[PDB]
């Protein structure tokens, strides 16, 4: 138990995914790379199994950070996530993600109101989950 390399020892979500990068890419190219990666990706997040086209990483808010629930109630991401569908982050220490949904509040594409998804629960899909006709 003397100086060991972990096997990646995180997520399958995008955390996981952008976290193995910080091991190789630098700050400004991770950044840029990831992003994209999550971008125009759907996540399945374990909050209740959602998958959330990915297209945009809010680097400024983390799941520690507080967020009104697109709505308005005013929750810090973490709890949104853990207490309200009971998935533990703990690893608030990354950006979001605010996906384009298919939670179409009205037919004809345009989609509705983003996801700003935690990258540690949001578990990589590849789905791409074109949706919409935008």
């Amino acid at each position: 138990c003397t100086d060991v390399s972990h096997k990646v020892l995180r997520s399958e979500t995008v955390l996981d995914f952008m976290f193995n990068f910080y091991h190789q890419t630098e700050e400004h190219k991770f950044q840029e790379q990831v992003s994209k990666e999550l971008i125009g990706l759907v996540v399945l997040t374990k909050y209740n199994n959602k998958t959330y086209r990915v297209d945009d990483i809010d680097w400024d808010q983390n799941p520690k950070s507080t967020f009104k629930k697109a709505d308005g109630s005013e929750v810090s991401f973490l709890e949104y996530y853990r207490k309200q569908y009971n998935q533990e982050i703990t690893d608030l220490k990354q950006p979001v993600l605010v996906s384009q949904p298919k939670r179409r509040r009205g037919p004809g594409g345009t989609l509705p109101g983003p996801a700003m998804l935690i990258p540690e629960l949001c578990y990589l899909t590849g789905l791409t989950d074109k949706m919409r006709n935008d």
